[PDB]
């Protein structure tokens, strides 16, 4: 997160670190067996993280849970990012309490101009490398169609938004890929892709989860 600031251990109780040996995308979690996360974060091996504050200490609140299956959506494309979501399932449902807790899937999508946080243990320096160990957190407004379409000509779905600050400055970055973007207390938009962080005029993009929630409903239930 380029800009943002430490959110405070546990915090964010639905955000999850997917591992395959290192930290390498965000996750949310969304009930006791299930996690939603990005299609480019596809690996086979994971280990999602639960309770984590710093990704390299442990410190009393972490569960690690294997993953027992993997869903990228079936009409992901990987040149364009287009319904860049999948779905993970643990091994052994997780024990929600106050340190791990789900996020409810939204209703109905959010209107530009809505406020969202946006949190990860990716990248924090625009032009250079700098990675976190405890969670970041970064407050960042929904922005107008327009505005993302005028920023990236023909890249931009309907299954995409854009938030962050045309300033540049603030940013999610890699690293966050796959994490949560929670606007009212919904998870409205997921970590996909932008072009370098913070830059200005380039924004980031997130999938577009109010577009997903009959898909996801659907394929928890028979899965
Ligand atoms: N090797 C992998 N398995 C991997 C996984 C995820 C990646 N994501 C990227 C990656 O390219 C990337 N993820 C981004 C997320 C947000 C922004 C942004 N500016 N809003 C930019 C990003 N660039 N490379 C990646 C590589
Ligand atoms: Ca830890
Ligand atoms: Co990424």
């Amino acid at each position: 997160i380029v800009g943002g600031y430490t959110c405070g251990a546990n915090t964010v109780p639905y955000q999850v670190s997917l591992n395959s040996g290192y930290h390498f995308c965000g996750g949310s979690l969304i009930n006791s067996q299930w996690v939603v996360s990005a299609a480019h974060c596809y690996k086979s091996g994971i280990q999602v993280r639960l309770g984590e504050d710093n990704i390299n200490v442990v410190e009393g609140n972490e569960q690690f849970i294997s993953a027992s299956k993997s869903i990228v959506h079936p009409s992901y494309n990987s040149n364009t990012l287009n319904n860049d979501i999948m779905l993970i399932k643990l091994k052994s449902a997780a024990s929600l309490n106050s340190r791990v807790a789900s996020i409810s899937l939204p209703t109905s999508c959010a209107s530009a101009g809505t406020q969202c946080l946006i949190s990860g243990w990716g990248n924090t320096k625009s032009s250079g490398t700098s990675y976190p160990d405890v969670l970041k957190c970064l407050k960042a407004p929904i922005l107008s169609d327009s505005s993302c379409k005028s920023a990236y000509p023909g890249q931009i779905t309907s299954n995409m938004f854009c938030a962050g600050y045309l300033e540049g400055g603030k940013d999610s970055c890699q690293g966050d890929s796959g994490g949560p973007v929670v606007c009212s207390g919904k998870l409205q938009g997921i970590v996909s892709w932008g072009s370098g962080c913070a830059q200005k005029n380039k924004p980031g993009v997130y999938t577009k989860v109010c577009n997903y929630v009959s898909w996801i409903k659907q394929t928890i239930a028979s899965n």
